[PDB]
């Protein structure tokens, strides 16, 4: 794509959207928000993580206003990412420390829940056509199941970087955040932006407001072209662990809201 | 609302307090805290006993009487009594209890600090951890919300118009809305988690949009919410409170011409 | 105060000074710098902190030289605060692992010292006249002893924000840390800072330079005016607990450096 | 290298690596990316680490399209893979083992993350927590290096010439040399430490000098290094293994006159 | 001490302090303490020679007078690379089981650094003013309750290296107008080491009124201590271990009264 001018009243626009957590439990069912209980296999030649138990990416297509194309120009009108207010919604729910927890004192029966602890995996990505992926596992003999999208055998290589192992991101609910992330070799459309706090008993650390804006724009002043007038949504929202008075363990999600303001610029 | 010019008399600036809304009863012996935190077995049988979690603080603040509106412009906020958490001795489980020695632990685990300042009340998204939850007759939440209740569901909406009885738990701010309010929030979870707090009266937060507007005032009211849980006090026999802290407001206004 | 112009020539002077710590133990007595061992209530009712057992503000007037007034004008000059430095002295001394602690592997007599843990409180105010403070305890039934400046029987309300329970810090070593804080509503002609980090267990963490100045300027460019030409410092600077083999433990504190560079303004 | 004008496309071009890590255990095989599991030594004098159970750094030397010199102006760096270590599924050991429940504890413990850019091999400093240790042949060291060692010691020097041979824990940067070579590191320690990664592509650091020179590739050769220790992996059996990942690199060189 | 214009004219000088824990040089355990033992009470309180860190500190000699002036530095803790090391001889994570990886270097972070123009200023202050210092450590004898917290008149200059310790002496903030300090201190006996290291950080050493240090007698005071934490055996006998620390210091001359 050449390039050329930006438009300066009627030129931007602003979406809302929200995006929803895939953690591995059904949409309209009592555990929507939630993985299932994990189970852990015994070996990495044996490893098979059930449907449910992890996981996977979030993603939407938003679909523009008319740009008002001029007939009789040789050039097009694109709808441009210039910035995004993003919030990982729903922070006000972790103070909830009585629903089914193991407790702090569970020897004397006694104290809070424990609440939601243990890693946070947050990223986002705002792009003019779908989040580009690399493959890369902690175990290559993991047997994924059916419902998921993976690379079968992926082989050794796919424990650390193999430039054969690409993806993108072309359907919601479906690829396990353990299995792809983003790739940095292509994304040159995309804008996406990462955080990683392991462990399983650490505190989350969650921040919103409604006055932080990001710009988009790359090294050119050029922000995300939206290609055939849709914007890509893509992001993974791992808050921590639920655990149970039986000690079983449940990945936790919670919702993105993205604001995206987008200016017309011409291009060819 | 269409915003003409500034007015340029024409400043005003208001001070206020919101005490915490823990749980228990104001003018009682723990005002302050929740009473003890109960837990439920299972997501079917979980009704947490009114007292026992925090809601949201909030008031509406009257101001001096094409129009004028007035316009907050810029905030002072501070987190009141941070100094009475150097308390290691009120009824405390010890550091050492199988010796009955040390300190008591003093306030540990979960901060939850949010405020907002706008010209009409907060906007709230409704969500829940589990949606199966009872709430009592006492809170206000959205009843029987639906296992969408769980994530985002754009049905569930709310605004923060009664003091003391919107659930933290329940209701955050709703970034779908809120163009006439900034919202401000920081969780850190757990149970033993240390506490972190500043305060200084040198910090001023600007409260101009990207346009250079502030919120104005709809019918001359400035609305304050908060909700300022500190952590957990936990008991000799380790029955567990939340506990929180007031909040102190300073809002700068200015005459500002619409309509 | 009607403030106008700055001097800017025998204009400016500067002042240093030190706090100690009143953590409860006597001055020049072998637990100076601590407190006694803390004693825990079983309930808020029976609450009775004895006197020793518990932190107190420090708190200093700093006599500033002569201004030379001007005998015919109608104005006065006073001494305006615009900087500081501030820092807590004598952090080299936590990297004491021998002196009569409980040993990191108690169970096997092994291991250093566990040295100063817990809770940090770190504040100081700079003000033209006394820190303004807000009453505010924990548990309101607590008995302070009769060596300690506080609001008797203050009430419930006293647990969180209430307008009528006021006072300024007036004298060194009596106003409890955990009964008074500094008023937002008052303190125009005070800048106070301040930050805490709770738990028993929680590193201590502080950091000292000369290379760091603080301006004590208002949005107005006016600094504490210094009423009666006193300049008015206050700090608390509880570093953590010290741990005895025997699992008692008490409040260690720091002492605190002041340096202030004050200028001459015109008032009417 | 006396340095003239900057000559201003086709005075600037733009290249991109990745360096797998070397972490011990055999490319190919089921544990790339791994490190064997760790052993402890009784003590110093009789303190031989295996092959394959410690890490050691990666490099590679890029070939690069008065003289004229390619000058490295600017980079992105991003570690690979952090996506993977939301597995807690793969053999791992659980958060409560004694009741065979809770997820994987994951990867967690110390983090080690360097790169270097550079016109030319990073010049090292030899440096070991223990000057006794008998390193295996495949590792590149130097041999009875002395009690010196295990502080700075002025005739302890190498070069990184070779990947996956120069343990990590022997061999550090030289800030006495480097003068053709910006480093970056950043070390947190532990064995239960929560590992902390950020990544994205939206973030370029600038490697000009104090007088805008950036690093001048000798040979036509654009030097990058690194090293990303993750934290460790537990076994069922609390056998450990160091677990590392990817490093990506693009850089930005410009041609530059020089004498 | 009247300072006129800045006046071939830069020089720049690199140095390495080496750490002094306690066990002495170009021996085995070079670079760490010996294993610390813990008194009873304050008043018995004898920590032996070896047992502690004491402060590292150079002279650098350099080439109406001409001064050198400190203008900026670079410095680094050198050999952050080596607390990968978690094999050598340690208490390992799963001791109950013999499994696991070394726990590694844990605990206590103190990091400070001086650059002047003449010996770091030093107040003296001690957590329990009862211990005893062995000969071999450069202290205030008796130096009385006062000097567990600020006592004006215990005063001194980090005049030699390896012997005045860490724990007795710190930085006096009422003098070293000549010097910039900078230090940082994380305790605890578990807590995880968080050290940096590139070779594109410079400190810019120019006071308010833009004078850097002026070298008295044409030299250069380089003072540091890098405890980085602790090394815990088998047996669970604890050691401080240190790092060396570079310097690069940018020197201009200058003109004085
Ligand atoms: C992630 C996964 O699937 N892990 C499962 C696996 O663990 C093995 C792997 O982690 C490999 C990776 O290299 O490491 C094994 O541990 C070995 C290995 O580190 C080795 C050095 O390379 O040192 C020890 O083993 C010692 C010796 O070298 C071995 O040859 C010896 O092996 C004997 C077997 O133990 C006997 O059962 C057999 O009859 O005979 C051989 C002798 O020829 O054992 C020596 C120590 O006694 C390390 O232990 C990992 N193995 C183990 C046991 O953790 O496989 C195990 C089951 O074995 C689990 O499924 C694990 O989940
Ligand atoms: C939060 C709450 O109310 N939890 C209560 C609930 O726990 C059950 C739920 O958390 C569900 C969520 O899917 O999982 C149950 O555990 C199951 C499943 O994860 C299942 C896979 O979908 O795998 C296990 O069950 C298998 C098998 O599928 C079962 O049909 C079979 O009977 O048992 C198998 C295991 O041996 C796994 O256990 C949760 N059940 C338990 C138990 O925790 O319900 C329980 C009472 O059953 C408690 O009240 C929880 O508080
Ligand atoms: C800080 C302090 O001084 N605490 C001492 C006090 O503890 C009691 C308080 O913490 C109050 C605060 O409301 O709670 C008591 O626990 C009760 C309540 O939370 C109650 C519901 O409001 O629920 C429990 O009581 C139920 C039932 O509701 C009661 O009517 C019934 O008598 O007991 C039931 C037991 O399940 C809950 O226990 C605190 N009481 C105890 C006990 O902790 O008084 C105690 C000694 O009694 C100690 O002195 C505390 O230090
Ligand atoms: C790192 C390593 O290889 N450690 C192995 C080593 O441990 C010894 C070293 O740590 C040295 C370093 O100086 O200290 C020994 O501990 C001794 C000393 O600290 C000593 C004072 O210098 O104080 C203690 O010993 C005293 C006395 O001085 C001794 O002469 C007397 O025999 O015993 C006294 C106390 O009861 C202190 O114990 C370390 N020794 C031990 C033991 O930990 O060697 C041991 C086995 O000898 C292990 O192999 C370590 O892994
Ligand atoms: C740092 C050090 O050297 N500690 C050793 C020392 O411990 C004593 C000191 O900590 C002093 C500091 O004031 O306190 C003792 O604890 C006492 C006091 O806190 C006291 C009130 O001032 O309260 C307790 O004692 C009361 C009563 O006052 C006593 O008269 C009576 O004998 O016991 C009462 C309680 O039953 C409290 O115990 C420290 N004493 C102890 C013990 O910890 O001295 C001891 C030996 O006694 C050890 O050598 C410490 O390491
Ligand atoms: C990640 C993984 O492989 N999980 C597997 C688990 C675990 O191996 C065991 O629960 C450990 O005993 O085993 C299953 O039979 C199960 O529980 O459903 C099948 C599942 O494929
Ligand atoms: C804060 C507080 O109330 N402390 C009180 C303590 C503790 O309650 C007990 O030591 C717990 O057993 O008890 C006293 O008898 C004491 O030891 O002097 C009275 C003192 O006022
Ligand atoms: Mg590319
Ligand atoms: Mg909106
Ligand atoms: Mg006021
Ligand atoms: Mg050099
Ligand atoms: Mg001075």
């Amino acid at each position: 794509i050449e390039v050329l001018a930006v438009r300066t009243p009627d030129s931007i626009t602003e979406i809302e959207a929200y995006l929803n957590p895939r953690m591995g439990q059904p949409q309209n069912e009592d555990f929507y928000g939630f993985s299932d209980n994990v189970t852990v296999s015994d070996d990495f030649g044996s490893d098979a993580p059930p449907w449910k138990q992890f996981p996977c990416y979030s993603t939407a297509r938003i679909s523009l206003p008319m740009l008002n194309q001029d007939m009789t120009s040789d050039t097009i009108l694109m709808w441009e990412a210039i910035s995004c207010r993003t919030e990982v919604m729903g922070v006000n729910m972790l103070t909830n420390v009585h629903s089914a927890q193991k407790r702090v004192y569970e020897n004397d029966r006694e104290g809070t829940g424990i609440g939601v602890e243990g890693m946070g995996y947050h990223m986002f990505a705002i792009g003019g056509e779908p989040l580009e992926l690399q493959f890369m596992v902690f175990n290559h003999r993991a047997t994924y199941p059916a419902e998921a999208t993976v690379i079968k055998n992926p082989g050794a290589s796919s424990q650390v970087f193999d430039p054969n192992l690409k993806g993108t991101l072309t359907a919601d609910g479906v690829f396990p955040v353990e299995a792809w992330g983003p790739d940095p070799f292509k994304n040159e459309n995309t804008r996406y932006f990462g955080q990683y706090t392991g462990g399983t008993q650490t505190p989350p650390v969650l921040t919103f407001t409604n006055t932080q804006t990001t710009i988009l724009l790359d090294e050119n002043g050029v922000g995300p072209l939206c290609k055939g007038d849709g914007l890509f949504l893509s992001c993974a929202d791992i808050v921590g662990f639920f655990t149970q008075h039986n000690k079983k363990m449940s990945f936790r999600g919670l919702p993105r809201y993205f604001r995206v303001t987008l200016r017309k610029r011409v291009v060819k």
